[PDB]
């Protein structure tokens, strides 16, 4: 059984890890999208590009919150 | 204009922050859902609950990747 538990744990760890790594990628990329925009200020449409990016961030945050509520329902 | 740039930057920072904080919450909660399950081993249906949770993790990861492609499209 010890090997069976080790296999189950391995699979849960792999799947949690894939989720965490996905979120890590989003985090780093979103941070550089923001910081790059504020440093590339010569952009002529700075106002609109900042608005588009920040509303995209809010949209993604809200979708992720709905994904998370879905997970909570699937696992309750 | 300096004050206006400060205001735009403030709003982008707020929205990026809300995204990052959402992902932080998911990260911490998903980690404790996994670790609590592996320590509450007396659970009679451990196999099924581990399967449900790991598949929920994979589903959430895949949804987040689709959300992220949506953001990349909105901001291209």
């Amino acid at each position: 059984s010890y090997d069976n538990m080790l296999k189950m744990l391995s699979d849960l760890n792999k799947d949690l890890e894939k989720l965490l790594e996905e979120m890590e990628k989003i985090s780093v990329q979103a941070t550089w999208m923001a910081y790059d925009m504020v440093v590339m200020r010569t952009n002529p449409t700075l106002a609109e590009s900042m608005r588009r990016l920040e509303d995209a961030f809010l949209n993604c945050k809200e979708e992720m919150e709905k994904n998370w509520q879905e997970l909570l329902t699937e696992t309750k």
